[PDB]
C-alpha cells in the first residue's frame, strides 16, 4: 500500500540536505517537489518512499528501441507508482503516461555567460561561432527535433550534428559547460531552473529573450492509476489553496544571492 515516488535530483525541486551522510529514506532530501510530495500525500491519503530515478533521466523513448528511459519509463514499466519531479506535460508522454493539472508552468529559456553577444534564439540561429544544446534525453531537445518553427529547426539542423556534442547529461553539466567556456556555449533549459540559476553565486550566467514556448510540469502516473483523479484533485486544490505559489516563494525567491 506504500506508493513509491520516483524523483529527480534537481535544484530546487529535490536537493541532497547538507547533511545526508546521516538521515534515512525520505529524510535524506529536501526542496519543493519533497514539500509536493508530502502535501499530495496527506491531502491524497496514502504513504510514500522517495526514489532517485535509477539513469537520473527524464525520459525519452529511443526512437530504435521504442523503450522508455528515466521517470517516465519506471512508470511505464511498473518499476515506480508515482512521478513527483519538475516533469515536463508533453504529447507523447501523454501517451503512454497520465499528467495531473499543471502544478507550475514554464518555457524554454537561453542561459548564456555575461557578456555573450546573444540576446535571442534567432541570433544564436544566425552565427556559428558560438555553440549551444540542451540536455540530452528531456522535453526541450524534442521541442526542438520536433519544431516547425523556422528559426528552432535551424537551430536543431545545428545541433544534432554539432561536433563536438553540445547535448549534456544533467543540467548542471550545462550550466558548468556555460560557465568554463569564455562566452562560446549558449545552454537552453527551461526558464524554472534558469531563474534558479541566474540568482545564485557566482551571478555570473544570465537569462536573454523570452520563453520560447509555454509548458506545465505535472504529476505523472502510469496509465489509468488509481491515483490518477485523487492527485489531480489534490494539484487542484493545493493550487485553490495558494500552496503552490508559496512553495515557490520558499525555493525561488526567498533564496537569492545575487
Ligand atoms: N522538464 C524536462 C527536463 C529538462 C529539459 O528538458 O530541459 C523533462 O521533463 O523532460
Amino acid at each position: 500500500k506504500t506508493v513509491v515516488v520516483t524523483t529527480i535530483l534537481e535544484s530546487p525541486y529535490v536537493m541532497m540536505k547538507k547533511n545526508h551522510e546521516m538521515l534515512e529514506g525520505n529524510e535524506r532530501y529536501e526542496g519543493y517537489c519533497v514539500d509536493l510530495a508530502a502535501e499530495i500525500a496527506k491531502h491524497c491519503g496514502f504513504k510514500y518512499k522517495l526514489t532517485i530515478v535509477g539513469d537520473g533521466k527524464y525520459g525519452a523513448r529511443d526512437a530504435d528501441t521504442k523503450i522508455w528511459n528515466g521517470m517516465v519509463g519506471e512508470l511505464v514499466y511498473g518499476k515506480a507508482d508515482i512521478a513527483i519531479a519538475p516533469l515536463t506535460i508533453t504529447l507523447v508522454r501523454e501517451e503512454v503516461i497520465d499528467f495531473s493539472k499543471p502544478f507550475m508552468s514554464l518555457g524554454i529559456s537561453i542561459m548564456i555567460k555575461k557578456g555573450t553577444p546573444i540576446e535571442s534564439a534567432e541570433d544564436l540561429s544566425k552565427q556559428t561561432e558560438i555553440a549551444y544544446g540542451t540536455l540530452d534525453s528531456g522535453s526541450t531537445k524534442e521541442f526542438f527535433r520536433r519544431s516547425k518553427i523556422a528559426v528552432f529547426d535551424k537551430m536543431w539542423t545545428y545541433m544534432r550534428s554539432a561536433e563536438p556534442s553540445v547535448f549534456v547529461r544533467t543540467t548542471a553539466e550545462g550550466v558548468a559547460r556555460v560557465r568554463k567556456s569564455k562566452g562560446k556555449y549558449a545552454y537552453l533549459l527551461e526558464s524554472t531552473m534558469n531563474e534558479y540559476i541566474e540568482q545564485r553565486k557566482p551571478c555570473d550566467t544570465m537569462k536573454v529573450g523570452g520563453n520560447l514556448d509555454c509548458k506545465g510540469y505535472g504529476i505523472a502516473t502510469p496509465k489509468g492509476s488509481s491515483l490518477g483523479n485523487a492527485v489531480n484533485l489534490a494539484v487542484l486544490k493545493l493550487n485553490e489553496q495558494g500552496l503552490l505559489d508559496k512553495l515557490k516563494n520558499k525555493w525561488w525567491y526567498d533564496k537569492g544571492e545575487c
